[PDB]
Order: structure tokens, then sequence, then C-alpha cells
């Protein structure tokens, strides 16, 4: 009675994530000037090209040059030797901006297996990419480049529906590098200076499988290696394969799109229930008229209470009308670029990650 | 054990996201018809008056991209500016390069058919369920089949005022049974479809209920209380790309299990078999259907995972929702004796170098009659 489970994550310089950041950077630029701006911005990236397409209703007037190039500068693509460069890339704008003059099924999920209230597979996957970026920027590993991917397999057991992480079974890391460092040195660095500094020692053992630079070469990367598009990392963005997904992407959409804000809300509910002591693992499902059509709470058997009883607690403590959601969570503020890498869930930076006290 | 509600969505060929998925695979088919070993990774972008291709291709084939793209827009049904898009007069822009030499040395160069490494890392899921002969959730089968009937009646002349863009949503009421799910009745149906200027809504809502819903949803799930939302936002004369943006790989829940099971995040369209995103998801579906159709369980989830350059899987997991005599560990062992989930062997069993892929790009990749991953394998145990 044990099982395995896997999740991936992706660095700031991954081509799909580059577009998620540019998309949310534009949303922030518009909101900074017009709190009621309406945005649906798609980004596309390939060798030498950043392209902006979509619709916007907004009083603002945005410098898309400074917006795109500053973000590419932050990510770290600044020379042709790296495959991309913010000073010399082509910035094409096909957006349609006007002056002012949906429904769905969304999911929330939470698990008491970590402080982040998130599956250990994805938490670890995210943190490894953050560590790569941190050692690249501070000088510790100057051969590292911005494009990276990680994935983590954990061996678990059950206990009345809750999941208990036993060991890390397999870790993958592929990362774009410069032309001077050799293969042995890279695999050594990845294990000793990145993995061992990120994964708690209790999860590591002599049996753990390492696939470090498995392709054997990764000089060509970024958009030159692989075309990038907004909203192509929706599982990296959310629960790593756990829980569920209704199917909408987050980046480049404003708060009036229920796909984003109601999804955040459902995470908020799920995290509140677990941290409130009511269950150890939970799925929240909101069906969508401003009041939601239906709500069901699946606790996997980890609550003394019944599922009817939890619904009652939820209804007595929360108002999930998109209008009210937007007020309580403060979603008109320009804080969206921060969400676009390392996951929108399980970071102690955002309003929907602060649990609510439940009076019942 | 107690009833609940679930909804799935589907979209028509003329929805801007699905346009991109279809073009991507039409480009893949063009290449495979000439070179079965072509490596293709084609992304499509769609917006007011433009189709753009961006991505990577290594192929011995010669392809006329303008011809391939415009033919598919015609096939979809956009031939005039009054519909919001015209294949004769749109802008087609091409940014397609060779695949990275770094990738190729790591994956395929100097290796056997069976021993080619995975094209990328990632995770993927298979799902199946005895609630239909299709072995698919009823919510998503119905939503897809509604969009199929719409395109059928539009194309053959039965309702010639219909246009290419549409969205459907189907809500079903369910009860549990020892972990399995039992579809009882349909609670809500929602349909918007693009139409010609010259038709009235009243008449249109009537054809939708009578020629479309009634001919697709078995009568047993239809009752006095079933809520119908037909053309709920009124007239819908202009559709597709016009005033809208769309991308390849943006309808990945629609493409698969309509909210049910799980997803790993890999898009299907525009990718040849060496992308495990496609090949391994197709195989996972094959496994899951075989386990259910073999009588070994009533509902099942299957996970796999890969690392770039490595042929073998990094992990395999089976979840039966409590619907089996045998344990989950017992079911894993049966899978391991019966299947070889190396991509260089999946290609052979499912025949994945054949140019069949434009068919998969609307109305779901699963629950389809003729696709190889839907013919269940007889299992030895
Ligand atoms: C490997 S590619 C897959 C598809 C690719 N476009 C193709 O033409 O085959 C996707 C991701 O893998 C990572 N990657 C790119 N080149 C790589 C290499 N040589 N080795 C390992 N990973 C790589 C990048 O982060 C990239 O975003
Ligand atoms: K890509
Ligand atoms: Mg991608
Ligand atoms: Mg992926």
């Amino acid at each position: 009675g044990t099982f395995l489970f896997t999740s991936e994550s992706v660095g700031e310089g991954h081509p799909d994530k580059i577009c998620d950041q540019i998309s949310d950077a534009v949303l922030d630029a518009h909101l900074q000037q017009d709190p009621d701006a309406k945005v649906a911005c798609e980004t596309v990236a390939k060798t030498g090209m950043i392209l902006l397409a979509g619709e916007i209703t907004s009083r603002a007037a945005v410098d898309y040059q400074k917006v795109v190039r500053e973000a590419v500068k932050h990510i770290g693509y600044d020379d042709s030797s790296k495959g991309f460069d913010y000073k010399t890339c082509n910035v094409l704008v096909a957006l349609e901006q006007a002056s002012p003059d949906d429904q769905g099924l969304m999911f929330g999920y939470a698990t008491d297996e970590t402080e982040e209230c998130m599956p250990l597979t994805i938490v670890l996957a995210h943190k490894l990419n953050a560590k790569l970026a941190e050692l690249r920027r501070n000088g510790t590993l100057p051969w590292l480049r911005p494009d990276s991917k990680t994935q983590v397999t954990v061996q678990y057991m059950q206990d009345r529906g809750a999941v208990l992480p036993i060991r890390v079974h397999t870790i993958v890391i592929s990362v774009q590098h410069d032309e001077e460092v050799c293969l042995d040195e890279m695999r050594d660095a990845l294990k000793e200076k990145v993995i061992k500094a990120v994964v708690p020692a209790k999860y590591l053992d002599e049996d753990t499988i390492y696939h470090l630079q498995p392709s054997g070469r990764f000089v060509i990367g970024g958009p030159q290696g692989d075309a990038g598009l907004t909203g192509r990392k929706i599982i990296v963005d959310t629960y790593g394969g756990w829980g569920a997904h209704g199917g909408g992407a987050f980046s480049g959409k404003d708060y009036t799109k229920v796909d984003r804000s109601a999804a955040y809300a459902a995470r908020w509910v799920a995290k509140s229930l677990v941290k409130g002591g009511l269950c150890r693992r939970v799925l929240v499902q909101v069906s969508y008229v401003s009041h939601p059509l239906s709500i069901s709470i699946f606790h996997y058997g980890t609550s003394q209470k019944s599922e009817r009883e939890l619904l009652e607690i939820v209804k007595k403590n929360f108002d999930l009308r998109p209008g009210v959601i937007v007020r309580d969570l403060d979603l008109k503020k320009p804080i969206y670029q921060r969400t676009a890498a390392y996951g929108h869930f399980g970071r102690d930076s955002f309003p929907w990650e602060v649990p609510k006290k439940l009076k019942y």
C-alpha cells in the first residue's frame, strides 16, 4: 500500500513562461493607470520575436517597448550568445485597444502535507527552479542560463484519505548552459549546490534516482529552441496533476474574468478549511446570476464531519459572488506579474493564500 | 454515496482556439504524407485577419504552407468578410525553423526505432469509465456530439444558415455507486452557434431543440425540468478570429476528459509521435480503456512521466476509485506485464506515423470509433 506521483515546473526563462510574464506585465501596466481596465492579452515568442495580440478596454496609454524589453531584461536574456536579447529583439504589437465611453466550473485544492498546503511534488519542483535563478543571478554558477525545467517524483502512502510523503524517488533537472563548463561539473553542481540545498535531507536516500542534464547538451535554448505561448503551463500554474482543473488559463486576463478570480477564491476556501482543522485534504468545486449554481466539497474521508456539514460552514463564512470576491481579495491592484512564475498557489505573497478564520 | 452536479464544455471548429489546433495538425499531416519520420512542432496563432505559424520542423517533405493553411480555413467554413474571416484574403505569416541540433543528438540521432528517447520531460494521464459504451464521461460525450451535429447539418445543407463558430455546455446529475458514477438525468444544456444575418432567433431555437438536441441526447435523460439555454446571448452573426485571439493548445480539457480524471499539461496539436505529450497520453488512454473493458474495474486513472532523452518511463501509477476486487498495486503489475510504454514501441502499436491527425483536432481526441487507442487490448493475467 504505497504509490508514486509526479509534477513538473519551469524556470523564468522557459519560453511559455516568458509569455505568461509579459502577458501579466501588460495587465499590471494598464491597471497602474486605470483600475477598471479590461484586458485579454496573448503573447507569442520565437527566435528574435515577441508578439502581442488580443483586446483591451482601458483609459491607459502604455509603452509596450519598455514593458516587453524591461521584462526580458529581468528574466536575463541580454546577448545573442544566449539566444535572445532585450536590446535587439523585434516587438510586434497587434492588440486592439478601445476607450470606455461567463460561466463555468472551477476547482480549489489543499493538502496538509506541507506548510504551503500544496503537494510536495510541485512545491519542490518550483523551489528548485527558484534556486537555479538565485545562484545564476548572485554569481555562484555563472555558466547557468535562464531556460530551465524540473520534475519530482515522490513515493507516498495513504492514511484515511490523507497522503503522507515517504521519500523522493526521482528528480529531473534540465538547464540551459554556457559553452565553457563540462558535463561532470554541471551534474555535480546540480546535486550538491541546488538539490541538497532545497530538498529536506529526510526525503533523500542512497536509492533516489537523478536525471541531471539528461539530454547531454543544452546550449541552444529559450524561444530559439522552442516556441512559447501564453497559457500553455496551466498545470504548472495550479496543482501539478493533483485535484482538478476546469480549463481556463490565468495570465493576461483581468479580474472580471471568472476563470482567474473565482479560481483564486476556490483555492482560498480550500486552504481555509484545512488550516481551520476541519479536514486534512480537500477538493472544492464551484458551479456557476452572481450567486454560484452549486457547490460540492470532496474531503477524501479526512473529516469527522459530513460533506453537508462543511458546505454549511462554507456558506455561513464566504460570499463567492465575483463582485464581492474582487473586493475582499483586493484584485484591482497591479500584482499579477509576481504570479506568472513559480505557481499561482502556495506562496505567502497573495491574498487568496491567507487563510480565513471560520466562525461556526 | 449521494447525488451531485458536473458540467463539461465543448467548442466548434470555428472557435478561435480550435482553428489553431486544426491548422497545426493539418501542417503535421502535410509533412507525414511525404516523410513518416518528420519531426514537427507547429504552433498556430489566430486573430483579426491573420493566421501565424511559429515553431520547429525537421522534414525531408516539401510543403506549400499558404495552400495548407488557406485550404483548412476554407474547410472550416470561412470564405467571406461577412462571416468575420476569408481564406482568400487573410494574412498568412510563417516563422518555422529547423529543430535544435542539441535536442536531436539527445533524443533520436544514432539510435534504434525502439530506443529513441522521449522528446521532452513531463507527466500525462489516462482515464476511463463504464458510464458509456464510449468509456467516456457523459457530460463531455454529449457536449462534443452536439458540436459535431451542428457542423454536420451546416455542411450537408440541412440547416444552411449555420456558421462555423460555437460553444456548448452540458450539466448532468449523478449518484455514486461504490466509487463508480451513474448518470441519471441531464440538468442543463447551453448552445451558442454563429449564424447567417437572415434568420430569426425563435425559429433557430426550435431547430436547435428539435434537429440537434433531440437527435443527440437519448430521451431517457430529458424531462420536464431540464433547463434549455438556446442562443442565450442573442444574435451571433460575426465569429471566429474577428475581434478575438486564439492559440494552439488552449482547449486541452475540451480535448480530453471535460474536467474529469486529471491533466498533466501537454497539448496535442502540431506534434509528431516523439512528443510524449501526444504519444504517451494516447497510450495511457489505451491502458485505461483496456482495464475497464477487460472487466478489471469500473473507473480508472493512470499516470506516466518521462525525461528528455530517456526511452523508459520514470513512473507509473494506477488509481481505481475503489471500483475493483484487486488492489491498485496488483493492477500496476498487470499493466507492466501487458504494455511497453517506450515511445519507439507505442508508435508501432498505435501506428502513429500515419497522417490521421487533423481528424483529432475537433470533437475530442478520445471516445472515437476508428482511432487505434480506442481498440482495447485483450489482457493476460
Ligand atoms: C525540448 S522542447 C520540446 C519541443 C521542441 N520545440 C522540439 O522542436 O522538439 C521544450 C522545452 O525543453 C527544454 N529544452 C530545450 N532544449 C533542450 C535541450 N537541448 N535539452 C533539454 N531540454 C531542453 C526547453 O526549456 C524547452 O522549452
Ligand atoms: K512549443
Ligand atoms: Mg510550449
Ligand atoms: Mg510540459
